[PDB]
RNA sequence: GGACUGUCCACAAGACAGUCC
């Protein structure tokens, strides 16, 4: 399956700067592992939250998104995604083009 | 790069202004 790639990385929106890493292994791990974990910010600390992590496998993502997907508990509900590029590349993927050994980014 | 403070906006991978190291 690669209908939507293959990361296994999946976005949670909510964490409202009241819930974290907590929730986190929560509402995620309810139906996976999870070999990272992500909250979103700024500065290092100007501070936001919004939550990305990664499964050992996307299956797991998708499980936890199954479950999960508009469930409520921080006093709010949470919105359940899998992950996309926060910039443009090419459109719904990154599809990156051909290479080997192309030259290096350095020179006189 | 780190720590702070003021702001938009705070649920896609954030940033602005001012300060200190």
């Amino acid at each position: 399956m690669v209908e939507a790639d293959h990361p296994g990385k999946l976005f949670i929106g909510g964490l409202n700067r009241e819930t974290n890493e907590k929730m986190l292994k929560a509402v995620f791990g309810k139906h996976g592992p999870i070999s990272e974990v992500l909250l979103i910010k700024d500065r290092t600390s100007k501070s936001r939250g919004f939550a990305f992590i990664t499964f050992e496998n996307p299956a797991d993502a998708k499980n936890a998104a199954k479950d999960m997907n508009g469930k409520s508990l921080h006093g709010k509900a949470i919105k359940v995604e899998q992950a996309k590029k926060p910039s443009f590349q090419s459109g719904g993927r990154r599809r990156p083009p051909a290479s080997s050994r192309n030259r290096s980014p350095s020179g006189s």
